[PDB]
DNA sequence: AATAAAAGAAACCGAAAGTAA
DNA sequence: TTTACTTTCGGTTTCTTTTAT
């Protein structure tokens, strides 16, 4: 019922974002960037556009109807992930504090027994 | 199954000790204590706990030993749809614990 | 149906403060709506609603159940939602001021 | 120093599934 | 079965305290 986990699969399956890559054939880890807005490498297209997306997609963000707010949009994706039975950050495989920074997560499989 | 059944066999299930937590709160054997349950909750086994609405469902014709598939949830509802609209019993909601570990509903015998 | 009659009631006294009558004819209410994360929030005062409905139903007793006012919250927001007795007027709920509050009309039967 | 972004935790929401009476 | 709530689902928004430039 959930649309956060085929929305990902997809977006990275997408050569859209560059860096928003598999990291294994078997699609279990994926990378995300993960720049912070502050940086200098930071332009606001490209390092927001996965947040954005997913904005866009929930009905949270409708262009020309709302005004921007960026942060906001990388809050609701984080949290998301956080909060998500379906993802497991790789906590000792993120790289943040290098230029193209990213985040690594595991796409848990569903469960064996009911 | 007929009418006139509900009050004196349920008299006969609390004068005997065979469902446990179906006692009798006083010596005048109008008010009594039943167990009642959620289905769900973890200390609920389904033979101790549904005796008395298997019971109740052996009684009456609804069900018959290795003919018919059991449905507990049936039975308890069955029970429980004869007590409330009954003429001879009469539910003491103040005293009735429902949120507790073995549950229970306490109900008094209406004299005619 | 035990919400309509004892919302109604609750609103005729005046023992929560912000549960108050807009209008003579009583079909109109406001209800204090706080996030609990808030500064201005006490949890006594505030809660008290959702306490209260906690306890009139079996959900809480006092002194033998842990207290939740977020589970309080949700609960009654919920019912509110599903009720055929009351429907929120949207347009004129104060959310995003100190002491916001919802405002629902008492549907007719 | 200052301004902006970011972080986890928890409270929060509607919709729907669930339960009881 | 209808009415009437209550609980669960899948994220979302807020609160308060760090971190980055």
């Amino acid at each position: 019922n959930g649309k956060l986990r085929q929305w990902l699969i997809d977006q990275i399956d997408s050569g859209k974002y560059p860096g928003l890559v598999w990291e294994n054939e078997e699609k279990s880890i994926f990378r995300i960037p993960w720049k912070h807005a502050g940086k200098q490498d930071y332009n606001r297209e490209e390092d927001a556009a996965l947040f954005k997306a997913w904005a866009l997609f929930k009905g949270k963000f409708r262009e020309g109807i709302d005004k921007p707010d960026p942060p906001t949009w990388k809050t609701r994706l984080r949290c998301a992930l956080n909060k998500s039975n379906d993802f497991e950050e790789l906590v000792e495989r993120s790289q943040l504090d290098i230029s193209d920074p990213y985040k690594v997560y595991r796409i848990v499989p569903e469960g064996a027994k009911k």
